[PDB]
């Protein structure tokens, strides 16, 4: 199939964003999302487009990797397989997925070239990245923690036993912005800090995103160190202030796959914070969507809550869970989390809310997800098709959170939020 057209109808119900602190964070919304692509292969050499059209009755999220109405350009690449003789080795040039399983290091669509080699005994990955437009009619300029900021990235791992891996991963940003100068007055869209970051990680797994495992027990657990520099803004600019950074993130979890159906499990993770002039706040690339399969379904889930949606920043979560699974018809996904900050006095990275955290306050809070797909048999895709992994055929999907903010939160906030959405895809 060298065209097609995947679409996608969303409702999203979200309430309340700020936890009923400032005006709007609500939305009870629908949206159709329409994505035209084109696939073409000769020799060693691969090329693709896809496209993407939107209207919707509000601005809601059509995807997990601005205006109610917009068209964009999602992806657009060459591919070039002719370097070496192995299958599993291609380079990528253009806007690109660029995933990991974890889905904490890299899960977006951005400007890349980068180079994969997999093979049963040994995966690797090299590639750069840089973020030059949103290629979207309703956005005009880019996030202000992605303009001239460059990511070089790698990783390598064994397979030292059946379904047992073992890995190190590296990757590195610079910001090469000029911040804004002493007297000048700072926009929104202006950069809050410069500098230059290296995550170094090690990560071992076992079948840890596998949903058909043949094992038991499956397992995840990696350790990743986090350093460089900062320099950061102290609305008119009086200067800004330098510092090193140290800090440390780690991330463990067990899964039990009880029979082929039922399956349970439970997980850890922090990133360090605090530390004089954030020394020691631990944070994640940037490109990361912090979703993955670590509940053994097909269907990804958010690592840290559909609506919470932590980042691994001053930040300490436990989680237990439970799925449930038929064939590839159905699966169901029910987890808990509880929330902690690691430093009392510092913020928490980025969330899924709007909403200001009392000092000396640890309990940031606990939430409930709910995760249910059926899938049709209908427009089944290959593998090789980078929606695969959320969207391998047709399907009908509910996702959803319920967040309970915890004394972090001072009074005024509302007890109880949620954000929910129902997918439905179809394709031609
Ligand atoms: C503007 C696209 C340039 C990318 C190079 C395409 C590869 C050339 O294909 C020629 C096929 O002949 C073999
Ligand atoms: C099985 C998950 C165990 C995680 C418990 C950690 C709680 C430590 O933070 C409390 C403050
Ligand atoms: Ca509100």
């Amino acid at each position: 199939k060298n065209f097609g057209l995947d679409v996608k109808i969303t409702g999203e119900s979200e309430n309340d964003r700020d936890l009923g602190t400032a005006p709007g964070g609500t939305l009870n919304d629908i949206g159709i999302d329409l994505r035209p692509w084109a696939f073409g292969q000769w020799g060693d050499w691969s090329a693709y487009f896809m496209g993407q059209a939107v209207a919707a009755t509000d601005t809601i999220e059509t995807d997990t990797l601005p205006d109610k109405s917009y068209l964009a350009a999602r992806e657009f690449w060459v591919d070039y397989a002719g370097l070496t003789a192995y299958p599993g080795e291609h380079l990528r040039f253009g806007r690109q997925r660029l995933r990991e399983d974890s889905g904490q290091w890299q899960d977006t669509n951005i400007e890349a070239l980068n180079w994969s080699f997999e093979t049963t005994l040994l995966n690797a990955h090299a590639g750069v990245a840089q973020r030059f437009s949103e290629y979207r009619t309703d956005l005009d300029e880019l996030a202000p923690e992605d303009k001239d900021r460059t990511h070089v990235f790698g990783d390598i791992s064994t397979q030292w036993a059946p379904h047992h891996r073992i890995g190190v991963r590296i990757h590195h940003a610079d910001d090469s912005g000029h911040l804004r100068r002493p007297g000048e007055e700072v926009d929104n869209l202006d950069k809050t800090y410069t500098g230059q970051l290296t995550w170094l990680g090690i990560e071992a797994t076992g079948d840890a995103y596998n949903y058909r495992s043949s094992m038991p027990l499956n397992y995840w657990a990696s350790a990743t160190w986090l350093t460089g520099d900062r320099d950061n803004l102290t609305r008119i600019a009086t200067g800004k202030q330098s510092g090193d950074v140290n800090a440390f993130g780690v991330d463990l979890g067990l899964r039990w796959n009880i029979d082929e159906q039922w399956k349970a499990g439970v997980g850890y993770a922090r990133g360090s914070g605090g530390g004089k002039d954030g020394e020691e706040q631990f944070q994640q690339t940037g490109l990361e969507s912090n979703r993955s399969n670590f509940t053994g379904t097909r269907s990804r889930v958010h690592r840290f809550g559909e609506a919470f949606r932590g980042e691994l920043s001053n930040l300490q979560a436990a989680t237990l869970f439970g799925s449930w699974q038929l064939r590839e018809d159905y699966d169901a996904s029910l987890v808990y989390h509880k929330f902690w900050r690691v430093d009392d006095d510092s913020d928490i990275g980025t969330s899924g809310i709007n909403a200001a955290l009392q000092p000396g306050e640890k309990d940031i809070g606990q939430e409930l997800d709910l995760v249910v797909t059926k899938y049709f048999k209908q427009g089944l895709l290959p593998a090789s098709m980078s929606q695969y992994v959320d969207e391998p055929s047709a399907l009908i999907r509910f996702r959803g959170g319920l967040f309970k903010p915890g004394d972090a939160y001072g009074p005024g906030t509302d007890s109880t939020m949620h954000r929910a959405f129902v997918d439905f895809i179809w394709r031609f």
